């Protein structure tokens, strides 16, 4: 659909898995144009917006080089992280998601043997709610009900969709990602170590995009509910040993869901 | 034994565990010194430093306050990070101990079984240069020899101290730091997931200086060399099941070894 989307989610895949290594120098445009298989007008301007999404050094009269990253442009891992999407850095999302599977197991465990009540009513909450946003006649109703209306109204907006019926679906969306994100990031700080907590605050954003985009699927909504009741049974059994099986089948449930919506990204 | 650098952790960590949550107003300095148990002479202008290094926002006739860092500020987790060693954030870096030692399995499993060659090779070239490192006469001496003594000469330095015997000392542990480092990192690498490596290169400059003061200690330096020789037999084994034991084994004998070198700590 989009080959500029596709020329640049090349050369930012082909940074991030090493290709072209973050002090390296760029190929030649010419070569650069010929590998990616784009017009060179096209690849010639997404040279300059991956420079300003801090990707690239572009000069006059000098070889666009990689950027060099780990503080040595100053917050130069942020700037860029305020441009990953879904479309542009498929890749990064989906180590991210790979990530946050692996390592889930790990700070859960702590939650439920430290946490325990903490944690069931953590997801007792999440489930309640989620439940609520579905069921619910509309999204209004829900926010009408939900003794969290200001909270939700404070960080689910849409105000940018006009059809009434698909700003509707894409409020559903973003409200059930706001909870998903909630589970994950609340048991991480219930985990005793911060730092499991402060991850998910950093990578909020993204958070937000990815799963905006994922929830507005509603066979993804049912999993993820479902694989919730799954962490709830689990913690109230006491049954840690069950925890890494549940959350990576969730994991690999979610993953084939995931790959048939990854079909049909412009990029 | 110091009470300001007392005052500046316990206020640091407070932030840190959500006691003085990012938003939140200090308490004010008469109640906070009785709090801490410093002088409140001392306890201002620990604030001051603290309100320089990026943690506090203090103002003249009125409450000093918490700052935002996550990206209210906008990518300010670095302008704090830079500053945090084992005096001042003990606590902050034992949390990243640990999850150091509970992530470790996973993208060393991945490496192990995806990687081996790569694994297995780089695990050797780790304990080769250790163990050419200690074995030699002096710093000097393994510098002398070693195929990679520009590349240690560029990120080992000290530059400061002046006592020859106790700069060779120096030299020594970071050397050793610069090896742990590199084993770590670059079987996060190694993984197949880039976000294990990206963690350890984002904090390699905390790394450096918790390493350098923990590999000071000529137990800690033979203890991780009997740690690599071990990751290798595992690997090599093809043992993936045993890793997590392995791992939390060492986790174990470098935390008492941690806690031993905990005491004489200044804060
Ligand atoms: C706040 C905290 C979290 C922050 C985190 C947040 C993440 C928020 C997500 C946002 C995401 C957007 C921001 C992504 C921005 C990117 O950074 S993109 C991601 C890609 N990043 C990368 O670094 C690429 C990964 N790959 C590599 O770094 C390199 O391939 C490796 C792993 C370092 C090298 O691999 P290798 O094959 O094993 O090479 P190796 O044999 O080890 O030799 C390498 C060097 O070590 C030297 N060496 C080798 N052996 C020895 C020895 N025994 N002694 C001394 N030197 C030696 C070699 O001489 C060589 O020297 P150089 O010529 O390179 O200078
Ligand atoms: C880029 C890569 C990543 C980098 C990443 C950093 C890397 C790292 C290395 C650096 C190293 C330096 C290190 C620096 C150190 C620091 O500068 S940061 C130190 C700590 N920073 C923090 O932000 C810790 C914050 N902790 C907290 O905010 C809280 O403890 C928690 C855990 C999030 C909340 O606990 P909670 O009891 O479960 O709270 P909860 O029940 O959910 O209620 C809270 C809100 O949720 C709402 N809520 C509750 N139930 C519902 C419901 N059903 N529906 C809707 N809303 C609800 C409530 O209404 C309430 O609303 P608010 O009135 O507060 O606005
Ligand atoms: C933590 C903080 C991050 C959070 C950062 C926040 C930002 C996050 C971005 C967007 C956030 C949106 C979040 C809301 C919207 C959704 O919720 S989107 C949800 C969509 N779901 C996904 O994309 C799936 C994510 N990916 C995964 O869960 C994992 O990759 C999968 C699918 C479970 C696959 O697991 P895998 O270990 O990586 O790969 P795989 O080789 O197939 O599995 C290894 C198996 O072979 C064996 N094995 C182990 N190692 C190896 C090896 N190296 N080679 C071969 N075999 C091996 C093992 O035995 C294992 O079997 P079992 O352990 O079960 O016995
Ligand atoms: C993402 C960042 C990556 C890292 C990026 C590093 C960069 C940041 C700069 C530093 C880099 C310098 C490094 C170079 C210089 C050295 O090499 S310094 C190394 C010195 N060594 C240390 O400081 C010790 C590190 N700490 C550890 O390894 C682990 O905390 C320990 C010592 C194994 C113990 O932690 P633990 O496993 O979580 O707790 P533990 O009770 O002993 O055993 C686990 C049990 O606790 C229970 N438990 C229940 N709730 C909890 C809870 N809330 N918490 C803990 N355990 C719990 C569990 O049920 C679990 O059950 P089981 O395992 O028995 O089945």
């Amino acid at each position: 659909k989009s080959p500029a989307g596709f020329a640049e989610k090349y050369i930012i895949e082909s940074i991030w898995n090493g290709r072209f290594p973050p002090g390296s120098i760029l190929p030649a445009e010419r070569e650069l144009s010929e590998l990616i298989g784009v017009t060179r007008t096209t690849l010639r301007e997404v040279l300059q917006r991956l420079a300003r999404d801090g990707w690239l050094t572009i000069q006059h009269g000098k070889p666009t080089k990689v950027n060099q990253f780990m503080e040595t442009s100053g917050l130069h891992i942020l700037d860029t992280l305020m441009t990953l999407d879904v479309d542009n850095a498929t890749n990064i999302v989906e180590d991210l998601l790979a990530a946050r599977t692996n390592i889930s197991p790990i700070f859960m465990r702590y939650a439920f043997k430290a946490n325990k009540e903490n944690s069931e009513r953590t997801i007792k909450n999440v489930i309640e709610s989620c439940e609520a946003l579905m069921n619910a006649a509309s999204w209004d109703d829900f926010i009408a009900s939900s003794p969290y209306a200001e909270k939700v109204l404070q960080n689910v907006k849409e105000d940018n969709e006009k059809d009434e019926a698909k700003r509707q679906e894409i409020l559903i969306a973003k409200t059930f990602n706001f909870y998903d994100y909630m589970l994950f990031q609340r048991l991480a700080f219930h985990s005793g170590n911060q730092i499991y907590g402060l991850i998910f605050n950093g990578l909020k954003k993204l958070y937000d995009r990815v799963g905006s985009y994922y929830f507005s699927n509603p066979a993804s909504r049912e999993l993820a509910l479902k694989f919730y009741h799954q962490l709830l049974e689990t913690c109230e059994s006491g049954q840690r040993e069950q925890l890494p099986v549940v959350i990576r089948h969730y994991g690999m449930e979610s993953a084939l869901i995931w790959n048939e919506m990854k079909k049909q990204l412009p990029t």
